């Protein structure tokens, strides 16, 4: 049974047990991609909501591991969606959205900036494909209704720079005081 009081040990046991695993076509393993962007934000001084949605918005690929989750089929095709099922119980809309829209934020950025394409890894670029390409312009308007898309953006950007074979970051037990902060925000 999880509630605030164990979530973030859940998903710490997570990073433990699953994070030594491949990002698929990138140099960096399931945890080095995701302490990445939470430690680049956290570098940068962006605030806890962005570091923790960027810290967590990959999660959702460990379909495996949500068995208490009762998910459908359809949410666990998508990993954005199965991240963000898993999280909207325990953590603020923000850092849900952020996990949830993290692949349409790749479509819009692709749809919006003319540069944005060309810069993509060919993992993200042959994703993108699959995704269902760069967004149509009703997607676009749709999305920027958004009240979080400044925060969803963010980490999108952080994301796409979560991918250095090389750079020291702390581990999940160090960012988990922190994600703790932003459970105990939400559920009060
Ligand atoms: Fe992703
Ligand atoms: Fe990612």
């Amino acid at each position: 049974k999880l509630n605030r009081g164990n979530i973030v040990e859940f998903i710490g046991g997570i990073f433990d047990r699953r994070g030594d695993e491949e990002y698929l076509g990138e140099p960096v393993t399931m945890a080095e991609h995701m302490l990445q962007g939470a430690t680049i934000a956290e570098q940068n001084g962006q605030p806890e909501e962005i570091i923790v949605g960027a810290l967590l918005h990959d999660i959702g690929h460990f379909t495996s591991e949500f068995g208490m989750f009762s998910m459908d089929d359809t949410e666990d095709r998508y990993h954005e969606e199965a991240g963000a099922e898993v999280l909207e119980q325990f953590f603020p809309s923000v850092i849900t959205d952020c996990v949830r829209y993290h692949v349409a934020a790749k479509r819009y950025l692709c749809a919006t900036k003319p540069e944005y394409f060309n810069r993509l890894s060919e993992a993200s670029i042959h994703s993108l494909k699959l995704q269902g390409g760069p967004m149509d312009a009703e997607e676009v308007a749709e999305f920027e209704k958004n009240p979080n898309l400044k925060q969803i953006i963010a980490v999108r950007y952080l994301d796409e720079a979560g991918k250095r074979a090389d750079m020291e970051t702390p581990d999940y037990w160090h960012f988990a005081p922190m994600v703790q902060r932003m459970v105990d925000k939400h559920m009060g």
